[PDB]
C-alpha cells in the first residue's frame, strides 16, 4: 500500500500471511508494481504454494476483490451526524433525515433517528424546540476531530487532572497524550518489572494518580479488567514517550524497552497527532491552563526533542541530531541561526558521527556543503514569511 | 541508680564519665553498695586517676551533694496549674495564687499568673466570669497524663490522621504511638537508605502521608529543619517498632536495624506507655475510631507480640516465646489454656531452644516442671477473679 516500487519480477512467499489467508484487495496492488513503464516489456508474479495450500493460493489468481461496504448502533455514524448538526448547516431533524438519504448506505439500496438520542444522553447536544443546538462538549469534539466514543473517556480523564497534577516530570502530561495501545508492540512484563523498580520517586507518583498500581504492575500478569488493562498499556506508552522526548538514543530504547525503532516512530508520529487533538479539545472547552502545558507537546513528540530545540527544529532539515549538535555550537534560536556563517556550519555538522552522504527527508541524499547551505537558506525564508 | 548490688570492693575507671566530669549526686550512691551487711566488715572505694585528672578526681571525694532545685515560662509549670484547675479543686484565680504559695519555689524563699494566659491562648481553658473551667482538650490532656507542650503537636498530628489513614499495615498506627527519638540510638543513614528502597509499596504510602519524603531520606544527610528532623527519626522509630510487633528475632534486628538489643527494650517499654497515653487521650476527646485502633497497641508493644497472642500473654509468665510455641500447640486463648493438661505443656515447652534454667521475671530462675505448672496455675486464677 506504500510508494511505487517498480520491479520486473514479483515473488510472494505464501498465500498465508501472518497466519491468515492473503486478502484479494491487497493482492491486486501486491503485484501491480510488476513491470516498469518504458523499460520492461514483461512483468510477472510467482506466488509460491506448497502441498494443499495451492488450492487456497490459486483462488486469489481467479478471485476478485470484494465489493465495497459502508460500515454504517455504529460508532462511525455517531461522528457523521455530529459533523453536520454541530457545524450548523443542518438543524431541523427532518432535514437531518435527508442527510441519511445522501450517504453511501442510502445509495446502496431507521436507526439514524435513534442514534441522535445517543448523543442527547451524553450532553453532546442540547434539546430545543425538533431543532438541535451544539453544546460546549459537542463543539469541542468537532474542532479537535476526535471520535465521540473516545471523547467521553477523555473528558472524564482530562477533568481528573483537575484534582491533582504533577509538574516536575513530563510523565503526567505525556500520559494524557498517549493515544492508546492498539498493537504497536508486544509488551514485556518482566522487563517492565525491572524498569518499574528503577523508576524515580517523582515518576512513580504519576502512576498512582491515574490508576496504575504499584502493587499490581507486572505482578499478576506473571502469575496469570479491560479498562484497567487499557491504563497499564497507556502508562507503558507514556514511559516510552518520556524517553523519546529526552533525546535518548533510539538504539538504547531497544535494549531497554524491547520495542524496536520501527514501532517507536510509528507511535511518536501517532502520539504527536493525539497531542494536537487534546490541545485543540482543551482550547474550545475553556481550559486555558491545560492548553498551556500541552501546547508544546505536539512539536516535542514529533521530533523527539527537548524544550530547548523547539525553535531550531522549525527548519525542516533539522530532525533530531542536526539540531542538537548545532545547538551546542552556540546557536539557541532560529533567528540568529539564520545569520550563521555558511562556512562555519560545515565543520560542526561534519562531527558527531554515530559525496551525497547527508540525508534529508523528501529529497533523498544530499552533500554536506549543499545541505548546510540549505540550513541557513531555509532559515532566511522563515524570518520574513511569518512577519 | 538501679537495684542494690553489694560488693566488698568498688573500683571506678576515671573521674571523667562519658567525656564529662562525674557528678557529685551520683557519687554518693556511686560506691554506697560497698560493704555487705553482716558479712563484710570493711568496704572500700578506689577511684582510678591519671596525670592531672587527680585534681578533678579528688573533688569527688571531698565534694558534697549539690542542693536541690525546683526547676519551676517553664514547661514543667504549665502542667502544674493545668493539673489542678482542670480537676475542679482550684477554680478562683486568687486560690490559684495561694496554690503557688504551696510549691517548692515558694517555700525556698510573679509569672505564675502569666502562665495561665499561655493556657488561654491554646484553648486548654475557657475564660468565664476570674473563674476558670476546663475545655475538651484540657480535660483530655490531664487524664492521659501528657505534657501540654507535646499535646499541641499531637492534637494536630492526630487530626491529620483524621483526614487520611491506612489500615492494611500497622505502620501509620505505629507512627502515632512512637514517642520521640530522644537519644535511644545512633542513626545509620546508609543502612536506612538500603532499608528505604526495600520497603514494600504499602509501607511507603505511610511515609508520604506524615511528612517523610522519599526524595529526601538518607540522601541529603549523606551530602551534609528541626521539626522535619523529628519526623524522620519518628519514622525510624515506627519502622523499628513494626518489626518488634512482627515477632522477628531481636538478633536479626541488630544485624538489620543497627540498634543493639539494649536500646530496643528501652524503646518498646517507653513506646508502650505512649500508646497507653494516646489511647486515653483519644478516649476523652470523643474520637471513638482510633481509640479502637490504638486500644490493642499498648499490649502489642510491651511484649512484642502479634494480635493472635494478645490473650495468651495475659499470663505473666509468657513474655514473647513461651506464648508463641504454646500457641502452635493448639492453644489459642487463655480460657482453654487454663484447662490444659499439666504433663502436656512440659514437652512442648522443652522444645524451641534458640535444673532451674527456665527464667521468669520477678522470681529469678525456675525449673521447667514448676514453671509449666505455673503457666496453668496462673490461668486458673484469672478466669474467675475477673468475672
Amino acid at each position: 500500500s506504500g510508494v511505487n516500487l517498480p520491479a520486473r519480477r514479483v515473488i510472494i512467499r505464501t498465500p498465508i500471511f501472518g497466519g491468515r489467508p492473503l486478502d484479494i484487495l491487497t493482492y491486486k496492488q501486491m503485484v501491480g508494481r510488476a513491470g516498469r513503464k518504458g523499460v520492461d516489456t514483461v512483468g510477472e508474479s510467482i506466488l509460491i504454494c506448497k502441498n494443499s495450500e495451492k488450492s487456497k493460493g490459486i483462488a486469489l489468481l481467479q478471485g476478485s476483490l470484494k465489493p465495497v461496504r459502508s460500515c454504517l448502533v455504529t460508532g462511525s455514524m455517531i461522528r457523521a451526524i455530529l459533523e453536520i448538526i454541530v457545524g450548523g448547516v443542518a438543524s431541523t431533524s427532518q432535514d437531518m433525515h435527508t442527510y441519511a438519504a445522501c450517504t453511501f448506505l442510502a445509495a446502496s439500496m431507521g436507526a439514524i433517528e435513534a442514534c441522535v438520542m445517543w448523543l442527547l444522553e451524553n450532553e453532546f447536544i442540547q434539546s430545543t424546540e425538533k431543532v438541535y443546538h451544539p453544546t460546549h462538549l459537542g463543539s469541542a469534539t468537532l474542532s479537535s476531530s476526535l471520535s465521540p466514543a473516545d471523547t467521553l473517556d477523555i473528558f472524564a480523564d482530562l477533568q481528573r487532572a483537575m484534582k491533582g497534577f504533577v509538574l516536575e516530570n513530563d510523565l503526567h502530561i505525556l500520559y494524557l497524550v498517549t493515544p492508546m495501545f492498539e498493537d504497536w508492540t508486544t509488551i514485556d512484563w518482566y522487563r517492565f518489572f525491572c524498569l518499574w523498580e528503577k523508576l524515580p520517586t517523582s515518576m512513580k507518583r504519576v502512576a498512582e494518580l491515574v490508576g496504575v498500581e504499584e502493587g499490581f504492575l507486572a505482578r499478576c500478569v506473571k502469575g496469570k479488567q479491560h479498562r484497567q488493562m487499557a491504563i497499564h498499556k497507556r502508562f507503558f506508552t507514556s514511559l516510552v514517550l518520556l524517553d523519546l522526548i529526552s533525546e535518548v538514543p533510539l538504539r538504547e530504547i531497544n535494549q531497554k524497552y524491547g520495542c524496536n525503532r520501527g514501532q517507536i516512530q510509528s507511535l511518536q508520529q501517532s502520539a504527536a497527532v493525539y497531542a494536537g487533538m487534546i490541545t485543540v479539545f482543551s482550547n474550545r472547552l475553556g481550559w486555558h491552563n491545560m492548553e498551556l502545558l500541552l501546547s508544546q507537546f505536539q512539536k516535542r513528540l514529533t521530533f523527539g526533542i527537548q524544550r530547548e530545540l523547539c525553535d531550531l527544529v522549525r527548519v525542516s532539515l533539522l530532525n533530531a541530531q542536526r539540531a542538537r549538535v548545532l545547538y551546542a555550537s552556540g546557536f539557541h534560536t532560529v533567528a540568529d541561526l539564520a545569520r550563521a556563517n555558511i562556512v562555519e556550519v560545515e565543520v560542526i555538522l561534519k562531527n558527531a558521527v554515530p559525496m551525497r552522504t547527508i540525508w534529508v527527508t523528501g529529497r533523498k541524499g544530499l552533500t554536506e556543503r549543499e545541505a548546510a547551505a540549505l540550513i541557513v537558506e531555509e532559515a532566511r525564508m522563515i524570518l520574513q514569511q511569518d512577519l
